[PDB]
């Protein structure tokens, strides 16, 4: 039920695009080179995750994008956008994925 959507300017403009929906996740389908949204805003729970080798632009339209959801998708008002670096994941985060390491 969850999706995952990568964040870059890499492509030649910035683009949010669909990466996964099919879950549990592959924890390699987080790349360092870009920013990552999970989105399981239906329970409120909503991810931005920021590469290591990401830009500044990626993280500022990763967080834009990902509070937008909240405004397009009809998630719960109250819904904090829970902002991650690479190597700082938290368990919630984490129990999206296949056997993370
Ligand atoms: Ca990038």
């Amino acid at each position: 039920l969850a999706k995952l959507y990568k964040v870059s300017n890499g492509a030649g403009t910035m683009s949010v695009s669909l990466v996964a929906d099919e879950n549990p996740f592959a924890q390699g389908a987080l790349k360092s080179e870009d920013c990552f949204i999970l989105d399981h805003g239906k329970d409120g729970k909503i991810f931005v995750w920021k590469g290591k080798q990401a830009n500044t632009e990626e993280r500022k339209a990763a967080l834009k994008t990902a509070s937008d959801f909240i405004t397009k998708m009809d998630y719960p008002k109250q819904t904090q956008v829970s902002v991650l670096p690479e190597g700082g994941e938290t368990p919630l985060f984490k129990q999206f994925f296949k056997n993370w390491r």
